[PDB]
C-alpha cells in the first residue's frame, strides 16, 4: 500500500503554525494564494498553495501516514472515501455559517451524518463552441458526424475533448440510461453498476463510432483538446468553468451552452461540488477553519479565486447572485440540472478507475465496448 513513507519518517510531518493547501492544477491556485496572503497579513500565519500532479491519489497516500496538506481541495465525490480511511477531520461550522451556503451543497459533503468538508462551488461540464466557425452549435450528438466532415474541407475539426478521463465522456454514456449506482429511496445500491445497460451501451458505442469514422482520435487528452480549441483548430470542446480563463486569453470568440442531446435525451454530466477538507493529522485545524470560513468562503475570498479561474456556481449565496448574470454560469447550471450530483460513497474511486479503463479500451483497439464494459462490471 504505502509509497514515500521512508523519506518523511523523521521530518516534522505537518508543520505547526503554517497552512499547507493542496488544490488541482486546473483550479485558481494563484487566486487562492491571494487569500493566503490576506490571511498572512492579518494573522502572521503563512499559507502555502501547492498543486501536485495526481492530486486525488497523492493525498490518500500521504494522509494515510499522517502527512500532507492541512487542507485538501477536490470534488466531493472522493471525500467519503477519504473519511472512511480516517483522513479527514470533522468540521464544525455553526448554523449561522451553514445558512450562508446552499443546503444542497452541504449535502454533497455530508457522509454518515457528518459534514466532512466545506463546499465551495458547483461544477458541471458544458459544450464550449467557437462562434466564428460555428455561430449556432448543434443540439444533438447525432448531427456531429455530418458537421465534422463538413468542417474537414476547411482544415478544422468539429469536436475535441479529453478522452482519457471518464468524467468528460460520462454525460454521453448516461444520457440514454447509464448510471453508477442505483439510488433507490435514500441510499445507493452498490450491487448494480448500471454502467452495463443498453443506455450506457448506446452512449459509448456512438463515441466509438465517432472514432471508427475518424471524427475523433482516441489519444486526445486535456492538453490536446484545450490546444486545438484555443488556437482555433476545432469548433467545439467539452469542459468546465475552470477552462474559461485560458480560452478568454486566446481570443476565440466562444459561447458556453447546453450539452448535445442523444436519442432525444440530454447528456447527463456528473455534477461535482468543489470542496475543502481538513486533514485529520493537521495540528492547525482551528487556523484552517478560520481560513476557510472567514477568508475563503466570503465574497472577497471567492472573487480572488474566481478572477484567476472561474469556479462555476459558488456555494456561497451572497457571491452567487452576482455571478448568475453570467450566461456561461447559467449554461453550467442548466447542464448540472440535467445531470446528477456524484455520490460520495467510498466506492467512487473504484468506479472511476473501472469506467476510465472501460472507456479507453473500448475507444481503442485493445478491447471492445463489452470487453471493457463487462470488464468494469
Ligand atoms: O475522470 C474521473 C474523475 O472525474 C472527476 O474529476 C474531475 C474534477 O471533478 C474536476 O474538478 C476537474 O478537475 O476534472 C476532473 C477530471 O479530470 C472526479 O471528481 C474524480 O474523482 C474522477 O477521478
Amino acid at each position: 500500500l504505502p509509497p514515500g513513507w521512508e523519506k518523511r519518517m523523521g521530518s516534522g510531518k505537518i508543520e505547526e503554525g503554517k497552512l499547507v493547501i493542496w488544490i488541482n492544477g486546473d483550479k485558481g491556485y494563484n487566486g487562492l494564494a491571494e487569500v493566503g496572503k490576506k490571511f498572512e497579513k492579518d494573522t502572521g500565519i503563512k499559507v502555502t498553495v501547492e498543486h501536485p500532479d495526481k492530486l486525488e491519489e497523492k493525498f490518500p497516500q500521504v494522509a494515510a501516514t499522517g502527512d500532507g496538506p492541512d487542507i485538501i481541495f477536490w470534488a466531493h465525490d472522493r471525500f467519503g472515501g477519504y473519511a472512511q480511511s480516517g483522513l479527514l477531520a470533522e468540521i464544525t461550522p455553526d448554523k449561522a455559517f451553514q445558512d450562508k451556503l446552499y443546503p444542497f451543497t452541504w449535502d454533497a459533503v455530508r457522509y454518515n451524518g457528518k459534514l466532512i468538508a466545506y463546499p465551495i462551488a458547483v461544477e458541471a461540464l458544458s459544450l464550449i463552441y467557437n462562434k466564428d466557425l460555428l455561430p449556432n452549435p448543434p443540439k444533438t450528438w447525432e448531427e456531429i458526424p455530418a458537421l465534422d466532415k463538413e468542417l474537414k474541407a476547411k482544415g478544422k475539426s468539429a469536436l475535441m475533448f479529453n478522452l482519457q478521463e471518464p468524467y468528460f465522456t460520462w454525460p454521453l454514456i448516461a444520457a440514454d440510461g447509464g448510471y453508477a449506482f442505483k439510488y433507490e429511496n435514500g441510499k445507493y445500491d452498490i450491487k448494480d453498476v448500471g454502467v452495463d445497460n443498453a443506455g450506457a451501451k448506446a452512449g459509448l458505442t456512438f463515441l466509438v463510432d465517432l472514432i471508427k469514422n475518424k471524427h475523433m482520435n482516441a489519444d486526445t487528452d486535456y492538453s490536446i483538446a484545450e490546444a486545438a480549441f484555443n488556437k482555433g483548430e476545432t469548433a467545439m470542446t467539452i469542459n468546465g468553468p475552470w477552462a474559461w480563463s485560458n480560452i478568454d486569453t486566446s481570443k476565440v470568440n466562444y459561447g458556453v451552452t447546453v450539452l448535445p442531446t442523444f436519442k432525444g435525451q440530454p447528456s447527463k454530466p456528473f455534477v461535482g461540488v468543489l470542496s475543502a477538507g481538513i486533514n485529520a493529522a493537521s495540528p492547525n485545524k482551528e487556523l484552517a477553519k478560520e481560513f476557510l470560513e472567514n477568508y475563503l468562503l466570503t465574497d472577497e475570498g471567492l472573487e480572488a479565486v474566481n478572477k484567476d479561474k472561474p469556479l462555476g456556481a459558488v456555494a456561497l449565496k451572497s457571491y452567487e447572485e452576482e455571478l448568475a448574470k453570467d450566461p456561461r454560469i447559467a449554461a453550467t447550471m442548466e447542464n448540472a440540472q440535467k445531470g446528477e450530483i456524484m455520490p460520495n460513497i467510498p466506492q467512487m474511486s473504484a468506479f472511476w478507475y473501472a469506467v476510465r479503463t472501460a472507456v479507453i479500451n473500448a475507444a481503442s483497439g485493445r478491447q471492445t465496448v463489452d470487453e471493457a464494459l463487462k470488464d468494469a462490471q
